[PDB]
């Protein structure tokens, strides 16, 4: 029987009690990254994360930091492989920058052969060290040209441009890459890029944020979500019909959270919790498993929710070989009004729920996850059992999918000095406590999880936070980015993988 | 009789001998800037100078510097006006960033009202202090979307997009702006952007620079030059037909140089010198005054030189109310081969001339202009009399135009400390020695020059050089860009203007 801790102190950092041997022999362990966050702009065209961070610098991070140079994995990709090799990792998730291989967005305008070569060298280097690539085609970094021509995922023109981009990736790299991810965290761009305008491209209703250049927070998240699902599905169809000879697998990436009732004896909080599962996970998993949005979304969102044609429904339904599930934290849910007529209405209000980390009796859900210095009542707290709950829910609700955990990690403050940053025991605690629950759910519930990739390989530009927080298992000095030095967490992870 | 010095030491810094009263009472004196170089990216879309400096950082400057924040004239435009007001300047040349007012390039995609407001406030502030705006519509910063959709000025689609942009500027600002410049230094983008790939967008033939993403250095400079002339001319027609009620004037900006023979008794050097005038100035002034390219260009460039239709010729011919002439230096010319079949052929080789600052008997043309630390045989030297020669030539060759000197200045090294940088006596010398010759040419040759704008108001990002050189008459600390402090040159210029 497996027992896992939910509260500090944790004792799962002892590799005598928890290690890779605890899991099936074929289980993949590694780390993850994304292109905007690690490569730098050298050698590529411009994308909407360059555009957003430069047009709205105070949205890029408190330090106004951006991905212009970052950890320079364009130059130091070999050093990333060296970190992986030190870990004895068997998997690495990275993304391809669309703007590095088709800087002009539309494939017919030409490809960047040197960009293609960059990824060929990285892939070859990873395979030479026994590391399985998991490659994300779209980690938010849409070529700026496409956003300027037709507002990117707001328009159905995105579907064929994304399809032609993915075709080029399959053609050039699919002889070596056998695990493909289409779109990173489906929920994120619709809500943060087109709802709150916290993320690129930065569109929203005027009264939500007067800095937005255009938008409508009530309608555009649904349009963009719909186009993401159609673009994803068109790429999966292309993969499975035209690249079956490569013997690989493809899927979307979901951001997952668990939800608990803020008051577990209050039917209204219980109902808000179930609505959050549908509006946060079902928004995408309904279409991916059934070709339709959840009924509560149909009913609430009404004319603002697009319909799938029969052909579209068929395309989307079943459009995955596996799911990449990212998981960071869980929230309590309580009822909240949905003021659809308010000029500041957002799609996120349609779930009729307010989300917290503290429940009605004052209990904080778990240990600190992210401190908010401007506002400590906005601190985020984590919940190790949430990974168990999420995976169990996916197996039961969503037809026993094949899953890879494609991100899981925690930040530490950028104000810490190097010595403090390397002594990242809070990261060991976070990662081990989740891995314990992951092993427990696989054993107890027989969820088909076959790998785990921790966020992140190294310190990098964090969306929205610049360099004010660090997520790496390896440390990068921003005054001299060449080296990636394993922190205590990376050293622990090395021992967990090879105990 | 006016006597001007050509060699150090100069004595024209004494405002008892040379001042604004030396010139006609209506003569305009001020300084100049450009948008990419001073504003920062905040509040605007991305353009090809953002794209180039980020994709090819070692081309942006030795320091890899770029216009991301620069002197932050987006925030500190009032401080620029304050410098002008301190100088008692009567003119200021600045540019409008296309990407700030139509971030999506094509006007039908929407305008950025806050961008429009920025320029309205600057213009209102300048007029309130008695400063005449001279506004450049295009100072090289083409929206990146247009370069990605159709390669910008390489395609005739640029004509109508530039026309719709200029129409918006006339409509919004032309009630207050009465001097408009269309395209900055016509020669520069064709040659450096599409020939040598030293400037954005960075296209060239493969063997010229293997880093170029695409191009053909032999053909594309001529295509882009031709489209610049047509786009310019379409905007001048629009101005003069639709905005005559505003009572303003419009013209192109030329970069001018004078040319002297490397050996003034050698007919081959003399012929190269005359070919350089035609290929450097006549390439654009032929079409602007006659609707045709110079005959030597027709003969040499052959099928690589586009033709104007009769309608186009008529549109281009006479398409100016005045000329903005930038002038920095003069070169000696000697013959050089034109290897049109070489894979590394460039349009710049078609003139059949090699350019130097030292003549055949070893004479350096004048005082140091720009030191090249990697290569001192590549140092640039200036020649005060060249401004006299250029203006005389324009009056005689090009039909006695109305001229404003829209740039003239000199850099000092970014390695100098603040105290050295403020003690910029070499800049006083450069500016005064040119102003003496300018006054002399106006008096002796009756050239219709009506203003002079020194480059630059303040230190800024210098194209190709980052922050490794300074051009300002006012000093900016890159660790805290708010203040613009008048250097010795700015203090001198203040006394020259109000003696
Ligand atoms: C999995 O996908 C299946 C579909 O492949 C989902 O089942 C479909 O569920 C929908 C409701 O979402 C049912 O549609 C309703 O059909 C009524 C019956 O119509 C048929 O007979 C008529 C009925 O009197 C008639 O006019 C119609 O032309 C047919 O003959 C409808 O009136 C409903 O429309 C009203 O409600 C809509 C909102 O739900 C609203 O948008 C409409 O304006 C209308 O007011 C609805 O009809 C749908 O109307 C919209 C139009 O775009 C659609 O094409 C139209 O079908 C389907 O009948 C049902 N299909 C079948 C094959 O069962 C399934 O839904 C789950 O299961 C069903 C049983 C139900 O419990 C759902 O609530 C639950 O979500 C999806 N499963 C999951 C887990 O989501
Ligand atoms: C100012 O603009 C005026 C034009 O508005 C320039 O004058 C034009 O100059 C051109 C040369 O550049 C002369 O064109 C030549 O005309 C010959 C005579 O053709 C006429 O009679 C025929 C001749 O036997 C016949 O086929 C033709 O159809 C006419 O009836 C031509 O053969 C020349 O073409 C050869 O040379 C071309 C290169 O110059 C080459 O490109 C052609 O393939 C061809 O091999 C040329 O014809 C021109 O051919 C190209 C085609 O695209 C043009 O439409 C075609 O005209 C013009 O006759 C002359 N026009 C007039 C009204 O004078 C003027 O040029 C300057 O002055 C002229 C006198 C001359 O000295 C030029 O060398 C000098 O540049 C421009 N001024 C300035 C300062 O540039
Ligand atoms: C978890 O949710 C439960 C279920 O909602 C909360 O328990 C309920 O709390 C209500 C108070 O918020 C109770 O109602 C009150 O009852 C007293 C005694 O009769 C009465 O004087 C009140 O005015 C009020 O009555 C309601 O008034 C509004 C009407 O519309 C409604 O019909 C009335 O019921 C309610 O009885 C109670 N329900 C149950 C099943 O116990 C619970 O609140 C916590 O426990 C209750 C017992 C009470 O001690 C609250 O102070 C305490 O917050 C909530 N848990 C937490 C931690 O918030
Ligand atoms: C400025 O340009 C002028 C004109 O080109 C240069 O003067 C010319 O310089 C040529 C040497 O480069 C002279 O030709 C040489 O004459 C000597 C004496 O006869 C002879 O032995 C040579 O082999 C050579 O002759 C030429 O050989 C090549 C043949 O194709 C051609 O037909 C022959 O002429 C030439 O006479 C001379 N021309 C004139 C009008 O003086 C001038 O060069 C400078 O001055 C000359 C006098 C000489 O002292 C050169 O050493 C000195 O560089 C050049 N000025 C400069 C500073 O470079
Ligand atoms: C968001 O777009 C929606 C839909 O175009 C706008 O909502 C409509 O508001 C129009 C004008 O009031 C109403 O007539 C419709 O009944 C509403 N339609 C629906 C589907 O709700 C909404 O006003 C726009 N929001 C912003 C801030 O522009
Ligand atoms: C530049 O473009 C020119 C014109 O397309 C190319 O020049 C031609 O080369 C083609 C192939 O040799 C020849 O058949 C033509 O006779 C040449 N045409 C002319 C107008 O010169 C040139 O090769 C391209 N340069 C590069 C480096 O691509
Ligand atoms: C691995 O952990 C298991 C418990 O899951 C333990 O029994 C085994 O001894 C550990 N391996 C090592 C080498 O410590
Ligand atoms: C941040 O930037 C936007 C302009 O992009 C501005 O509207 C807002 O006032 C600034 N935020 C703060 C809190 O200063
Ligand atoms: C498959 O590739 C072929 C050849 O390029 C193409 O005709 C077909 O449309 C593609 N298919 C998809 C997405 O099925
Ligand atoms: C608008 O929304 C903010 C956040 O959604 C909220 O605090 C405020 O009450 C809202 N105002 C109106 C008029 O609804
Ligand atoms: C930067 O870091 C690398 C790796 O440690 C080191 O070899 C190099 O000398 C360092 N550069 C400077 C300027 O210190
Ligand atoms: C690498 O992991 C393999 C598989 O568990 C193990 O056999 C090998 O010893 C490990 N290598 C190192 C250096 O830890
Ligand atoms: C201005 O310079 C002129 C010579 O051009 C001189 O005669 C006049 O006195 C000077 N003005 C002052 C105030 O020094
Ligand atoms: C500068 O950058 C380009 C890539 O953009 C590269 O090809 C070239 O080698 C670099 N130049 C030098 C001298 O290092
Ligand atoms: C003038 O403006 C009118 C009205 O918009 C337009 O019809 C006409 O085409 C414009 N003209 C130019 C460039 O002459
Ligand atoms: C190519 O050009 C460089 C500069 O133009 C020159 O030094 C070299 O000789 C040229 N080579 C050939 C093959 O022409
Ligand atoms: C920056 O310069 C401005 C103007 O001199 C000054 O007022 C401000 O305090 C300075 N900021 C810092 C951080 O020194
Ligand atoms: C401004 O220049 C005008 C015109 O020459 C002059 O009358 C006025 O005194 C000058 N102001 C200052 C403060 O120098
Ligand atoms: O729950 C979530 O986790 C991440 C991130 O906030 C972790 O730092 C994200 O992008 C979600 O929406
Ligand atoms: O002659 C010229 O002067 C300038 C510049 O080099 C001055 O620094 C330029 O852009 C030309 O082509
Ligand atoms: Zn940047």
């Amino acid at each position: 029987e497996i027992t896992c801790q939910e509260n500090l102190p944790f004792t799962c950092g002892n590799t005598d009690a928890l290690n890779s041997s605890s899991f099936s022999s074929d289980f993949i362990f590694g780390v993850a990254s994304s292109a905007y966050q690690i490569e730098g702009t050298i050698g590529r065209g411009l994308n909407i994360w360059d555009g957003f961070t430069h047009r709205y610098p105070n949205k890029s991070g408190p330090d106004h930091g951006n991905g212009d140079t970052t950890c320079d994995s364009f130059s130091y990709w070999q050093k990333d492989i060296d970190v992986l090799d030190e870990l004895n990792a068997t998997g690495y998730r990275f993304s391809i920058a669309w703007s590095r291989i088709i800087p002009r967005g539309k494939r017919s305008r030409g490809v960047n052969e040197k960009g293609i070569d960059y990824y060929h060298g990285l892939i070859s280097g990873l395979i030479k060290k026994g590391i399985t690539p998991f490659v994300t085609l779209f980690h938010w970094d849409l070529p700026q040209t496409l956003q300027d021509e037709y507002e990117g995922f707001l328009d159905p023109q995105i579907i064929d441009d994304f399809k032609d981009y993915a075709d080029l990736c399959f053609e050039e790299f699919g002889d070596s890459v056998k695990y493909w991810l289409t779109i990173n965290q489906l929920y994120s761009v619709p809500t943060r890029g087109y709802g709150s305008a916290l993320d690129a491209p930065g569109r929203c209703s005027p009264t939500v944020d007067p800095s937005c250049y255009a938008g409508n927070s009530s309608t555009e998240p649904y349009i963009v979500a719909h186009h993401q699902l159609l673009a994803h599905a068109k790429v999966v169809d292309l993969y499975r019909k035209n690249y079956t000879h490569q013997g690989g697998k493809i899927g979307p990436t979901m951001i997952t959270r668990w939800f608990l009732p803020y008051n577990d004896t209050d039917r209204h909080s219980i109902a808000a919790t179930e609505r959050m599962k549908e509006f946060f996970l079902g928004w995408f998993m309904g279409p991916l498993t059934n070709g339709t949005y959840p009924q509560i979304m149909i009913d609430t969102v009404g004319e603002r929710l697009p319909s799938f044609s029969p052909e579209e429904s068929n395309l989307v339904k079943g459009s995955y070989d596996f799911l990449g599930l990212n998981y960071y934290f869980t929230q309590y849910a309580q009822p909240s009004p949905n003021p659809v007529n308010s000029t500041n209405h957002t799609a996120m209000m349609d779930a009729g729920a307010k989300l917290t980390y503290i429940n009605a009796s004052g209990h904080y859900i778990g240990p600190l996850f992210e401190k908010d210095k401007a506002d400590s009542t906005d601190n985020i707290y984590y919940y190790p059992k949430g990974i168990y709950s999420v995976m169990d829910y996916f197996k039961n609700k969503y037809y026993n999918p094949l899953i890879y955990v494609t991100e899981n990690g925690i930040s530490t403050p950028g104000d810490e000095n190097r010595n403090q940053s390397m002594l990242d025991y809070t990261r060991i605690d976070y990662l081990c406590s989740h891995l314990c629950f992951l092993n427990k759910v696989i054993k107890e519930k027989d969820v088909n999880v076959k790998g785990y990739l921790a966020w992140a390989l190294g310190d990098n530009y964090e969306f929205n936070k610049g360099f004010t927080v660090r997520f790496g298992l390896s440390y990068i000095d921003w005054n001299n980015v060449t080296d990636r030095d394993l922190k205590k967490s990376g050293q622990w992870y090395q021992s967990f993988i090879s105990p």
